[PDB]
């Protein structure tokens, strides 16, 4: 699709068998999801933004369906105030910014 | 242009006659610039992000060039980790997300 930016670019995702709403975020290097369970091993990570840093769990090789497009990559899980799809998965669905 | 997301979507902006680097950020409602001097009166705003809130100064009807495109609109000034061009100005330059 072509997504205008008058409103937040929110989409439905499927992750870990669960449907969630998430923000398509070109300013995010990484994908950050609210607390949930994911399979496999994880390692701790700190991610920083406006406000400071939060501690997350890093899961590698996670499959997400993003507005119907499958992508695999790293997902960070922790106390984000919004689910964020970052560039590490936006590239895999072919997303570009155009003007 | 068409901006892919394999790298951060960094562009040059011009504000107050000065060139700065900024991130094109679809996840940002608002445009936030590092401490600098802007003309006129300001209003208070709290901005929430991944790791809590920051206080900023809100300046309205500021002239800013973004990757060669003229915009005139609200700029928040404060302790952002990076200059962010949010949707309020991305809509003025005609940016869309496409996949
Ligand atoms: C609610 N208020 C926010 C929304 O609109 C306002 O505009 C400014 C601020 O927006 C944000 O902080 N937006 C976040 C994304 C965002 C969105 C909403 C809440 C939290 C975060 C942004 O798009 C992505 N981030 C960083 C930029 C600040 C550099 S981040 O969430 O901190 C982030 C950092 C590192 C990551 O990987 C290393 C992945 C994500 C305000």
């Amino acid at each position: 699709p072509q997504i205008t930016l008058w409103k937040r670019p929110l989409v439905t995702i499927k992750i870990g068998g669960q449907l969630k709403e998430a923000l398509l975020d070109t300013g995010a290097d990484d994908t950050i999801i609210e607390e949930m369970s994911l399979p496999g091993r994880w390692k701790p990570k700190m991610v920083g933004g406006i406000g400071g840093f939060i501690k997350v769990r890093q899961y590698d090789q996670i499959i997400i369906e993003i507005a119907g497009h499958k992508a695999i990559g790293t997902v960070l899980v922790g106390p984000t105030p919004i689910n964020i799809i970052g560039r590490n998965l936006l590239t895999q669905i072919g997303a570009t910014l155009n003007f």
